[PDB]
């Protein structure tokens, strides 16, 4: 009937029934849980070489259409019935179908609403949709993307947006962004053997270089867009610098913080995921929202395999960086998080602290259970990378399932691509 | 063949094969993950009213015996074969069997080694075992427990120990400790409506009172031991105060911290779990190790439903406790964690910071994969309640499964107990 869920901070109980609408299998087996796996098959939708079998497509198409018309406060059975028939006919005559802009807008928001790992979902209905389903070349992809970046950045007043490129046809003409994020810094292995920039993008940086991109050997070089249009080999496009808004990192007290020469970009945008809806698949649909402070202050700056600045900040603060029990790491990361927030704020760039975001998500989750008896949530991703139990989300039990529409991961494009030359 | 596991901080890969030895089902379904559920049935072993069916017991008994003799570096097939036969005969003639002290010692350590939620498992082979399987009355239970507490506390130099009471027979003569922990503070609802003490023990405190315990209405009143022996109604036993070592909370810089009038006990001991081994069940087997600083500094002191001192410390530090984005909560909890560590250290009481414990667990996990191709681990419990990604455990993918021997949760005793009077 329903899965009982409890919040141990308030004692409040919630009943989940939405999980019944969950899709196929999902990560965990029976005798073992695989909850902490970053990229499980259950969250990945791979490549195809043939259209989607009609026996599978039709049912899903009907389901989505029913969900769409069911969302209206004041039903429209005539339109609903008409659309149902039109979709079927289109599927029979073309072997697939096109969504209306309206249905697409609905699908992108629902997919967001259904993202288990997203803590900013209280904003789910506030999303600008750019329809690029008529895109044809890489150059056009590049133009659409530049327009998306410009719109979303809005000189610091960040706006959530998503650009939808052509849906997968036979799977041999996929539109794909080989980048992970629209804006990301390069990483290089210098002659002296040290790593400069974002150590996590060493391979991808080399790929861009192999494709002709000119390496700049800087600590914060914005990687180029690697765009694959209509199944053709990817083409490199440098992002126009004017479109990349950045924030110089400063601390409200430590004047030496700026001396670290750090900065980060204002726009967090996923470039490599796939939108699944009503049987259709969109391999190219970059989307963005705004940053949560910890992503930069904690992961980007403090992960040992990223910029790894924790120790340096420790010494600057003159802490016992040689004695773990001193908890110097905790004191350092806090000042770094303060720097990030202080800087975005001073430069008028939208950002949200993890505390405010956690409370925000709690309100959302409660709205969702009230609205539809459930909220797919991945505790492991929702709990911030610092001060876990200090946030309310930590004490909230959650159920993680895959609904539809949904945003899936994909297999790295360079692993399955069939080069033309 | 094996489940691939990855550490994204080092890129290291591990192959898990041990999960094949996992037991029945476990929390997660197929279409949904229930990883963040605190007390799932998969981790609970409830009450019985009849002995264990021989068809089930024998197989498990044989399995355990094989595991025990298999653990020796220099095998002893003759003893192994002899024991196998002796156990079978005992099962046929008595309908159950008794473990040797040696096998029991092995079982308690393996069960610990198999605790997915324990971060201190690198110490798994260092455990003192107290055999109280011949215990008969509550008074004797009380004496054994006092001896355990005294031994473990060791004037601050904490030692890990476990006391094993009689195994479950027909399920109608269960030995049970109604407390959750051996040492825990009471919580009271005062006449003025405020809560004093540990708000989380309000109900259990009332229960002790209902059973005759005299409430002291203090902020740190050690709850009495509620002991159920041989299936009989529980009897209340106050813990002799000399046996409870406590640490007064002080901060190395903030002289006003001591003014908060806080303290905590030195001994963390689970009192209500069940030890399962070779088909046998031990409903009463309290065990202890030593504290990890965050348990007290973060959960006990900062959980809103516990002592909830975060805001007060915030004001004392003169922080913008009215502006979440100031990250005052992060600064407060850090100083509290420093206080806890500083105090235990100053009073010579064993304790370990969460950073040192995380690295310690990483070494353990690596020893385990090398030793037996696996390590049941619950990411959600292993990652400290503060500074998550700052610890290495956060970047380590893990598989959570239930092996055997194992420590299970139980249904609250007052929910199934059949009162004699
Ligand atoms: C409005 C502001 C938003 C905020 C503050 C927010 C914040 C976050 C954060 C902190 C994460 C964790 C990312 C990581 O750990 O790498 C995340 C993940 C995610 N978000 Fe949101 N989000 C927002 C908007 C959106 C929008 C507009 C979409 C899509 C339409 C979306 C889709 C997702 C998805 C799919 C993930 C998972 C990403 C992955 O698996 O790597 N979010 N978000
Ligand atoms: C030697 C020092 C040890 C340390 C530092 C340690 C630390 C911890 C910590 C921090 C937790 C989390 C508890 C919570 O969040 O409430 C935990 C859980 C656990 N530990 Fe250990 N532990 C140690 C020894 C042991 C021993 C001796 C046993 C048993 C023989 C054991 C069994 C467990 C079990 C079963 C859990 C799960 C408890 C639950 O589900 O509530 N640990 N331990
Ligand atoms: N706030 C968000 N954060 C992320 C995407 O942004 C980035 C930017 C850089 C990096 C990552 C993610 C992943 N770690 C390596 C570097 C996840 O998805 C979304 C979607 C809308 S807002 C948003
Ligand atoms: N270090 C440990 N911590 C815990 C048990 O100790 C306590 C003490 C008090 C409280 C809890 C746990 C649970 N939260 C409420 C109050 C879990 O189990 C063990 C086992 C050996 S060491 C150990
Ligand atoms: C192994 C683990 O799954 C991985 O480190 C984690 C946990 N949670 C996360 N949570 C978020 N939000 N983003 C993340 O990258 C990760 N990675
Ligand atoms: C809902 C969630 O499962 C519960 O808050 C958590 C997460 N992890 C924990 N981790 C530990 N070690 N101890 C805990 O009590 C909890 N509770």
């Amino acid at each position: 009937q329903y899965v009982r869920i409890k919040n141990w901070g308030s004692g409040e109980i919630l009943h989940d029934t939405l999980h019944h609408k969950a899709t196929s299998d999902f990560t965990c087996k029976s005798k073992s849980c695989l909850g902490s796996i970053m990229n499980p098959k259950s969250l990945t939708r791979g490549p195809r070489d043939k259209p989607t079998p009609l026996e599978e497509l039709l049912p899903h198409a009907i389901e989505f259409i029913n969900q769409y018309y069911g969302s209206f406060k004041e039903a429209k059975i005539e339109e609903h019935l008409a659309r149902l028939e039109a979709v079927t006919k289109e599927i029979e005559t073309t072997g697939t179908y096109q969504l209306t802009l309206d249905e697409l807008i609905f699908a992108t928001k629902m997919a967001w609403r259904n993202a288990p790992r997203c803590i900013g979902r209280i904003q789910w209905s506030n999303l600008q949709v750019f329809d690029a389903r008529n895109c044809s070349t890489a150059q056009e992809m590049f133009q659409h993307i530049c327009r998306h970046i410009l719109y979303a950045t809005n000189n610091g007043n960040i706006r959530s947006a998503i650009t939808v490129f052509p849906q997968r046809s036979d799977g041999k003409h996929d539109f794909r962004l080989w980048n992970s994020q629209l804006i990301r810094y390069a990483g290089y292995q210098m002659p002296d053997g040290t790593i400069r920039g974002d150590a996590a993008t060493l391979e991808f940086t080399q790929l861009c270089i192999d494709l002709g991109w000119k390496p700049r050997y800087g600590r914060f070089d914005v990687l180029p867009l690697v765009l694959q249009a209509d199944g053709q080999d990817p083409e490199v496009f440098e992002i126009p610098p004017d479109l990349v808004l950045e924030v110089t990192m400063e601390h409200p007290k430590y004047e030496w913080f700026q001396e670290l020469g750090l900065k980060w970009y204002a726009l967090p945008a996923v470039a490599n995921m796939l939108l699944e809806v009503g049987g259709l698949e969109f391999p190219a649909c970059p989307f963005n929202g705004w940053y949560m402070g910890t992503e930069i202050g904690v992961r980007d700056f403090c992960d040992t395999q990223r910029y790894n600045i924790l120790e340096e900040v420790g010494r600057r603060m003159g802490l016992e960086t040689h004695t773990l029990a001193s908890l110097w790491k905790d004191r350092a990361v806090t000042e770094i998080n303060v720097a990030v927030l202080h800087s975005f704020q001073k430069q008028n760039v939208t950002i949200m602290d993890h505390h405010t975001a956690s409370e925000s998500f709690m309100k959302h989750m409660q709205n969702e259970y009230r609205a539809r008896g459930g909220c797919p949530a991945d505790w492991i991703w929702l709990v911030p990378p610092v001060s876990g139990s200090i946030t309310p989300v930590f004490h909230q039990e959650m159920l993680n399932y895959v609904l539809s529409p949904f945003y899936y991961y994909q297999i790295e494009p360079w692993k399955t691509h069939i080069w033309q030359n």
